[PDB]
């Protein structure tokens, strides 16, 4: 197989501002389909009020719809934090994080679906701290790029919490359950070549080089046919997600089906009011 | 157990408008706690473009974040069609239906996940017509009330589609295998009689008689307790979804946690900089 | 628009294609119907080994016939469909070929069918019976079972309660019971029991061939695990392979250059 | 099975020593009941009396003697009602007379779930709440006609949302286990059979006649096919936990054979075994 | 995140006897929450006959009923071996293991549902050969701590015997699908560090530390939230164990419902036979 | 306890057993080795619907030979093990051409039949195991790597994807953050990579690669056939659903019939009895 040239992946990169009306995050693009997401509360480790997410969640929401875009870059702003997870300062009593009109949220569960069923690459690009809900965010992306000075774990047990959902059980299906047990019950950090190790990120690559390292990955899959992308990701999560996997796997391929002629005279026949007469399109064993 | 008030849940209903900015579809609250949306393109048997889709997203958000609302109603204007699922005659080439924009989507998927997601009981109240992608969407309401000219089906094969996914796997944990490969393979039509004996919808009354019943179920459901209703709605996707499942289950088993004074007390101490001290909560067995 | 019933009971014309098999006849029809039928019926069409190896040449042909559609399986007569193992484990084989065959197979069951033979038209996408037709289990009674398709795919069909009964009690069910019982999907009387079965095969002929078995495929799926997404993602590679997207990497591999896949729009 | 076995005379003999909560009785020919005894509360059950249930059918599950399990409640007005209501502690569980608090049913219904015979539901009058997901757990239900079924866990402030909810779907379809969950409203003994939700609906005078006939024809079952099977339908619901049961007995059987006791043999002779013996099957 | 100090991890700890009445096993509990099995015939390399089962279950329903235990050990007598599986010498040719009164068990499957079931962490703590039927015992625990002279493996195919339960499809949860096959289809024996290496395993330590390193696990694990770590474990079960692996996840949803005011309010209307009133319960999106 | 090394090292006897195939070769060693060996070096060893045929034939008569224990797939050559399906005869219908102009995607009945196979069938890989080649080292229970072999997938680079088994049970194997790197990125990956990530069982000198591979299924042969099925069957279990269960819940039935209890129904027919279950003791 041919790849592409080294001096292409390591092009300069030339981003554009689009975080006009958010106060939590920054939102930017390449112009070569990259977009990224940046958390922007590095005075609480870049934790997420529920502000924050719902920024986060209309951010990947554009990306998701911007043709241009090929792969999301989520991220932490400054070196000392990728995310800590939800703010504990605003975490009500009544069943959630709390936002200024009082109600109360979990709605990184959104967040967490929505990076999910997301039909680009999504990729974690982590210096220091990813902690607790902003560990679980990390694992969620497809891909976790790492710096050398990033901090991994969970804190639930300590702080009176528990992600049990995808925090848990696709845990265990990157770590295994041996690895996956330890995390949640002793809640202790590991450093960056501990996550390489158990096959908690993808690279560890010194700091200076974060960047640099999670554009060439990106620029990679950008060369590669978005349609493969979207369906092996649909496939992967398949292998988790049970009837929820099978409605994104399943729908690739009406939206391939949609694309052949046999599909196509079906729709045509309805519309012009006959049969349709699918005798011409023979069939495969 | 005591029941019901009788006379309660046939008093008079009362509706607010609040579909100002739509264009497909209408809007409605009733003062008790219900949401009602309703498609309104009756010319095309109710059959959704991607406008209309987006809409009942909008208002089924809406109707989620509403505290007073308790319970959604999902239904067609008019007596002669429910849905007839996507519009064919927007349908393009290029792998979804296409909006005013050129844009080819698939988003009722979208609306679908979003139904099975709600944590609120949402009702398909069909009167004539299911048919297709508004079959599925019946389906994937947690319960359907229909009428006595209610008709269902699926069209794919015959209209060169195909829902492979909730549509397919969840129709067969209503109706059985043998039924679902019936309905699917031959595309033929089944009568309100032939749904309710195979488990497809829960009741049928006359027309006549259709909202004035739903409106009971959906009372029957107000008097009962949120948080019991939205954790066995998660649990019964959970039978299905595997960890997208496990991520709503345990979701709510983590806003439990919340409000109890061993998961605060792991707050707290965060906040006030110091260990936690749980020995004080008592270990069940 | 549906088709008409005129056409729908319109006269079969059948042509033999048995060549070569002892136990079973195996046919054709010329507008799309391939049928299996096992040919014993002095032993209420039970099978031994060579039948099973011959049931699974004939449903073999049928696959890669690009002239057939629908398959159909039966038994000789009117008194059994099967009545399982022949009592004076390559089923086993055949039932996963049923199960993978991209064409629709419907069992046409007229009197028995029983143990083995009963698990056989579960595993048929479909069950057209007379109304002569007797199903149930007799494992427990003679000291066998069926712990696989057998058991699990029986509940996905009619439920766990019955599964349990079906199973722990060995009872023979009639065919109003089955039909009750959600187990076979319609009930017939005997006389009818061929001209309704081809009814319902056109009508799946009149249906888009790909739609069936990407469908087929998905059903399976909610039942077989990775070996369901096998099927399920196979078929979606063979669509991905009709596309302009999906040629330009075969084409720029072939031509020894790199694939440029940016006039593919993404859809959202 | 003829009538004259089928309907035999039905004869008890009493195994209730030391329970305060159910009566344990077992027959001649192979079938063990066990009756929560409990009437003035329609059949509750309290900490205790699952503790007592859990004894009873382990009990059951050791007499080489049993091949089926009845479970059922006295009188005619109750099967069960589900946990005790008046002992429910706010801390999280059923209060028994230490203060501890349990939802020790939970245990009751993953030893139903295992049991390696037949469980069978014997309801008369009302099967509610934690009563119902009891009968929903044993693998067959004769109901009489009085029975009356349903949850009330979103009127009671609880949920099942275990076996009672997952499995519940796997008996009547998901749309109608989110109507009897939501709606918590009653089903008679012909709405239930409709819905699939029992295996067969008799007159109350013939209760037991008709389910120690059901009984019966398992009992002239082969045990071992009985056990496989019911592992491999608990094996399309519960994941490695049904794998764990479907392969136990494999490897039982696997024991009883030629080419097992080899290794056995071998190790317990300290030599290298020899399996060249046992053809390879395809 | 503040972390207990080692001075108290490493603390001595204080064993109280707890045997009387045993044959085949040690049980200990310690003054601050540890409870200890140890299977105690070093003789046959700790290999369990049907008797030392039934005392394990009877120990270990002991921890999980004593809410002064927070931790149980699973260990074997002496350095040479954890467990070297069922005993040989009484295995009969009648499908089992034999009692002194004939009867054939393999009730070690029943403590294995116990141990996957315990909603404490349980930990294997491994001196020496874990091999066979003791091999599967180590996985099933929660975590696993080894010594440097452990050794780890299956014999099945060599001994005529195998577990296709947890000992196959958990193995593979653990170790992934080529090594699993590998361990079972060659029976070889792996040491400590090639445990580690594939992820068997969650530390190994010097043979003279094996304890003290383990009680400090167990103590790190004392300081969370014994409710974060029940609903874990059962959600990490639940990505293994179907509606089983759902009647862990959703009973403790269930117990910390009964802990919030709105299921006591069902509760209390029921036993003052009135309606309930969940009207002052707000609803959270 | 253990087999001797003398024994695992012993020089192996090959007889072929390759008439009539054109594009593999197949052979069986004295002591119960299969070996199928695709022998398109040309290409790399790439697959067009005749060999998968072949490759069916041939795993189908090992499945059937009682005197074979294991079977052994490899590619010809010390350049590539496999590098997936045939470019060349690639259609723009829906799957590779054979020479009729039918279009087949037939490796997916060849990764079926090694799925379902009742004995351990060993990768024994030597360069390049590309694509449709590497989804089929790893469907082999075991993999054999030369210190020269090259992993990786090219999928979204060549316009093709498996998202069957090469996507799901690749995950069971690597984890999923590196199964969506893999796929994602499309790169290779050297022997000891592959080892690093768990992708491989061991990793040896190429000159070595035969002979270790032999000793490997040796040890194998040395132990239960019937054990070995049923854990093969159990292990699959853990990934395919009912159809996992059938294949387990098949060797129960398999054993039961060896039983007394099973044989009771045949035994009741010959004496012209009815049968009875109540003789046979019920254990706990
Ligand atoms: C390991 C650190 C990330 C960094 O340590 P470091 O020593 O560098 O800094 P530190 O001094 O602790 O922190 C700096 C400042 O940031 C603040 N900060 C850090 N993290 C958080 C935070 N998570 N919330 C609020 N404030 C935070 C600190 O309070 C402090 O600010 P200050 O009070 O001085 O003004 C540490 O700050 C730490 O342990 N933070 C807490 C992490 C944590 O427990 N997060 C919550 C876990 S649970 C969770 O995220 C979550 C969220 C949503 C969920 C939704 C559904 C289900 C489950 C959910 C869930 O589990
Ligand atoms: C429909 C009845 C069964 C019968 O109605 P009926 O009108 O014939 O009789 P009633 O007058 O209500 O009852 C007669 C007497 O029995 C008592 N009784 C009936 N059921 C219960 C009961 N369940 N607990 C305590 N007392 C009960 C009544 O209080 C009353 O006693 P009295 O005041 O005269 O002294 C009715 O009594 C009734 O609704 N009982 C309550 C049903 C109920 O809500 N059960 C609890 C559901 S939740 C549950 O069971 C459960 C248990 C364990 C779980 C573990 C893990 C996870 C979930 C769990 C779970 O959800
Ligand atoms: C059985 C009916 C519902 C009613 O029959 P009826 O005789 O009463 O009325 P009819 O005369 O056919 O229709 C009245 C008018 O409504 C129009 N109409 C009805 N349904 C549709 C429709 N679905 N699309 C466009 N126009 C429709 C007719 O064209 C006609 O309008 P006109 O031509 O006079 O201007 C019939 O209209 C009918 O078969 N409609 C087509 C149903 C159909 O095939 N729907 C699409 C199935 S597939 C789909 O929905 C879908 C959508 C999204 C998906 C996303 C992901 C994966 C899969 C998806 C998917 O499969
Ligand atoms: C590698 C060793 C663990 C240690 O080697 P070492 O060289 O240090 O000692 P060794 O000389 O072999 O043994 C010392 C003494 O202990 C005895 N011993 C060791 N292990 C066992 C043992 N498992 N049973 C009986 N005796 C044993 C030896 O016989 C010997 O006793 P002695 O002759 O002097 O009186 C070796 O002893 C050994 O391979 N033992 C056998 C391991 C084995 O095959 N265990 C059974 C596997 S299967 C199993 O456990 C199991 C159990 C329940 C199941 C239930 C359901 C489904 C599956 C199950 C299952 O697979
Ligand atoms: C990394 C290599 C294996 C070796 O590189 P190397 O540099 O040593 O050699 P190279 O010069 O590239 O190749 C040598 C010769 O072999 C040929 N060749 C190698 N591999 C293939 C090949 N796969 N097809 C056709 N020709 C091939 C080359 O074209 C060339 O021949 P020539 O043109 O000179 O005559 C490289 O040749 C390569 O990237 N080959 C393509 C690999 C590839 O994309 N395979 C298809 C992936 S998709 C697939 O396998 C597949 C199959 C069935 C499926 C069924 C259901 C669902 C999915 C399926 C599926 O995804
Ligand atoms: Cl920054
Ligand atoms: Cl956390
Ligand atoms: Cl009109
Ligand atoms: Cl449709
Ligand atoms: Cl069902
Ligand atoms: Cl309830
Ligand atoms: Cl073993
Ligand atoms: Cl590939």
């Amino acid at each position: 197989m041919i790849y592409p040239d080294e001096a292409m992946l390591y092009a300069p990169v030339e981003w554009h501002d689009c975080s006009e009306g958010f106060e939590d995050i920054r939102y930017e693009k390449s112009t070569d389909g990259i977009a990224k997401i940046t958390i922007n509360r590095p005075q609480v480790r870049n934790a997420f009020r529920p502000l924050t997410v719902k920024e986060m969640i209309q951010a990947l929401a554009d990306a998701r719809y911007d043709d241009n875009i090929g792969v999301i870059i989520l991220t932490g702003a400054g070196d000392k934090a990728f995310c800590s997870g939800g703010d504990q300062k605003v975490r009500g009593d009544y069943g959630g994080y709390k936002d200024d009109s009082g109600v109360h949220h979990l709605n990184v569960l959104d967040f967490q679906r929505q990076i999910r069923t997301c039909p680009k690459p999504v990729v974690a690009m982590v210096a220091g701290y990813s902690i607790g809900g902003g560990h679980v965010l990390h694992m969620m992306c497809d891909l976790t790029i790492a710096a050398d000075n990033a901090i991994f774990g969970q804190t639930g047990p300590k702080v009176g919490s528990f992600d049990g959902g995808w925090g848990a059980s696709y845990m265990a299906r990157i770590v295994g359950q041996k690895k996956a047990r330890e995390i949640w019950f002793l809640c202790r950090q590991y450093d960056a070549k501990q996550a390489l190790d158990m096959g908690l990120v993808n690279t560890v690559v010194p700091l200076a080089d974060l960047e640099k390292e999670t554009v060439r990955w990106c620029r990679e899959m950008l060369q590669n046919s978005p349609m493969a992308l979207r369906c092996l990701k649909a496939a992967l999560n398949a292998d988790c997600d049970g009837q929820a996997g099978l409605q994104e796997l399943a729908g690739n391929a009406t939206m391939l089906f949609y694309m052949t002629e046999e599909g196509q005279e079906g729709r045509n026949a309805f519309n012009q009011k006959r049969q349709p007469d699918f005798s011409k399109f023979k069939r495969n064993p």
